[PDB]
């Protein structure tokens, strides 16, 4: 398989779902344009104003070894030996993955040889044990907090009689347990508990919405679900004319790609996302970006070729621009560039104590201690997010865990005929819901 | 802790038991681990030596070991485990173990990476049928699918249809009772409480559970998939509560006695299952002659004595004892292990047959041996009468399509036996139907 390698004086591991599960053949699938390139590409983009940055490791370069998982926990594995095989390349730490799945596999091979980890988008409650993840930290909150954010609107609604569909995996499951915990302490009872497996068939989701329906008196449906398994549901929803009130974690969040085709079947429904914000120069850096001066992105040429339905080979590919088309900044784009900054202020800080009178990689960092750079750097970090709009702050608490924090939105048709995602709440230590933005709420 | 058993041979064989307790928050290794870790870890050697004097099981060619503890943790098992993989990055052609599922899952998943065969003789969580995820995995244990319906079936013959469930978390616990569940539900028996035992448990935290179970005073049947510790911890917690339960105990507690010392009184009446299995022939004689002077080659069995016989080697006089005067109770999967490196010996019998006809030494086809071709063409295939097996028995070692063995269990009752002394005594079994006596159970 193709790697991303950029030099540098110290190299940062990546780890990013570029391409969709494959079939019951390939490990890897389609190109997967926001969770994937878009994500890979604000790692790169992070490195770049790191790398030009005066205040932070001006004589350190930050190189990049950048992996695809293919949203394949043993895909990501075999991808991650990459990552060790300099220890039995050298990797000072890794940025990444998406999937809990992913990042509870890789971070079991990288503890093992001392390396920090940082995700930008894994939110499973699992990964808060440092006992098991001892060289784990992530910029998002675990879900022990989402779960409770989602109880609270039904209880806020008083849906007290509901269904619920979780991903197979830590992720899913483990998210709809702390929500069935959360809901029952609320008085909220469960009808029925159905699973999506990590490789069912579109038939198989239609058996989850028979399923669902054999309880008419629960229509509103709890997922904890990944976004293709969300989509699946939604589309064998609007094949069995089946109607539901969803109400989704951020695996769905305000993906498009999930309600794109079964619009119908998913509007009303009441999503979340971890609270973020657009990152600004991001959108200028990735609209420039170009087929012909993006060649340090091995997936960018077959991400063009998918995104415009154009051929190299056929020489159609050119008459397309990023800039002449809509830009949607994927949601957790803000994570991931302060999981890159919060590696590089560790690293920063490492340098200032280990090499006091030189900007330059002293011998004390030739190697890199990933015990000391995970202990007492990575999890020590307290810096003003970069990019921010006119105020939050990137810091780890004692699980190295990011802060509980989210958006509620929801999904409805517009006057025009036209769907959108629209900001409805908040959930930080309680609930807060505009009424008046939810078209079916009174 | 820092010690690996090797022993040289043509080639190696990977060893994993947990030859140590796990330690407290502060220590990866606690205390040595007697029955399902000494007595494992010396019938796989017992296996080798077999093997490497039997003239129709590879006899120009010598099986090695490079056994290693796991001290009951799966993150000290993995980073034990990288002594397989360290060469294919001496060279290791396929592993015996792990105990614990969870141990067994986190070194197949670092194993498949260098397609080295791995073959259990004691994990039995469902997960590990999955070949998309553990493709170079068999064991000689059947999957909790079977234990599970088991022990919905011993509820549903007794009538006990409102009851509780305890699991130690993660793949064997968890599964094994989300299995028991889906059973019991069809069998119209319905669960008063779930409580889940933490890895890092305190007395206090067991305690809990317990007055858990207790607030659901109508449901008195308690079903446990637990490790044997939780067990014994959740067993001493009820005891100090003076708790009255009727456990009704998957192969973690099975027919364990550190299970159920000093807790006897909270024990009583217990229903547990283990995997059927027979004491082999030949091994409780080379286990009782093992002394601290001859047995230089396990670096374990020192530490065994001293706990063995309550003394110290540094004062001397641990030597005055012999584990022939003491009493011996053989573990109950020690045929699993058996059979577990035999099943590895005939598949590489199985294999030189064929790759390397012309000379009974290893020949260029198997240096190294193919992973893949060791693993679906010779590991899958193996099928040979049990070594050691008692007399007038008909055991057969083979594995069904995906590396699994047959779902056959013994049960057992925990009573107050004629001479005051308590004990298990076998009142049933199941093998594709529940069969049990209750002439034999004194409730
Ligand atoms: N929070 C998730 C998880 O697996 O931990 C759910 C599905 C996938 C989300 C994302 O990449 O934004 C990540
Ligand atoms: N069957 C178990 C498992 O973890 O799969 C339960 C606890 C431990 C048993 C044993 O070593 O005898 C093994
Ligand atoms: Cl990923
Ligand atoms: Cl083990
Ligand atoms: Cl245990």
């Amino acid at each position: 398989k193709k790697v991303l390698t950029l030099e540098g004086d110290l190299v940062l591991g990546g780890l990013f779902p570029v391409h969709q599960k494959g079939g019951p053949a390939e490990d890897c699938g389609p190109v997967n344009e926001h969770r994937g390139i878009q994500r890979l590409e604000a790692m790169l983009f992070a490195l770049d104003r790191i790398n030009r940055d005066p205040h932070l490791l001006p004589g350190v370069r930050l190189g990049a070894h950048i992996l695809d998982s293919c949203s394949k926990d043993t895909h990501a594995l075999e991808q991650a030996l990459d990552f060790v095989r300099a220890s039995l390349t050298a990797i000072t730490g890794v940025i990444g993955g998406s999937y809990s799945d992913v990042s509870i596999q890789v971070a079991n091979l990288l503890r093992l040889f001392q390396i920090p980890q940082i995700s930008y988008a894994s939110t499973s409650a699992k990964l808060s044990d440092k006992s098991r993840y001892d060289y784990f930290a992530r910029t998002v909150p675990p879900d022990f907090f989402q779960a409770k954010a989602m109880a609270e609107i039904l209880r806020f609604f008083n849906w007290t009689y509901v269904s619920t569909v979780a991903s197979e995996g830590d992720y899913g499951e483990t998210g709809i347990e702390a929500f069935e915990l959360e809901a029952r302490a609320r008085n909220i009872s469960v009808a029925t508990s159905e699973k999506v497996g990590r490789a069912m068939s579109r038939a198989a989701f239609e058996g989850v919405v028979r399923a669902l329906l054999q309880k008419p008196s629960a229509r509103v449906a709890v997922l904890f679900t990944r976004s293709e398994d969300a989509r699946e549901l939604l589309a064998a929803s609007q094949r069995l004319n089946a109607s539901f009130t969803w109400v989704a974690s951020d695996g769905w969040g305000a993906l498009e790609e999930v309600v794109a085709g079964s619009e119908g079947a998913a509007e009303g429904a009441i999503t979340i996302e971890l609270a973020s914000y657009p990152i600004s120069d991001f959108a200028s850096y990735f609209q420039s970006l170009d087929p012909w001066n993006n060649s340090r992105n091995p997936w960018f040429r077959e991400f063009w070729e998918q995104r415009f339905r154009c051929s190299f080979r056929q020489r159609d590919c050119a008459a397309h621009s990023l800039r002449a088309v809509p830009f949607e900044q994927e949601s957790k784009i803000m994570f991931v560039v302060n999981a890159v900054y919060a590696m590089a202020h560790a690293l920063h800080n490492m340098h200032r104590a280990l090499c006091p009178n030189t900007t330059r990689l002293c011998d004390a960092m030739r190697p890199v201690n990933g015990r000391r750079l995970y202990k007492d750097f990575v999890l020590n970090v307290k810096f003003d997010a970069p990019f921010r709009p006119a105020h939050n702050e990137v810091r780890f608490d004692r699980f190295g865990d990011g802060i509980g924090r989210y958006n509620i939105f929801t999904y409805l048709r517009a006057g025009s005929g036209r769907y959108r995602y629209q900001k409805v709440g908040y959930w930080a230590e309680g609930l807060t819901l505009d009424t008046s933005l939810i078209p079916w709420a009174s």
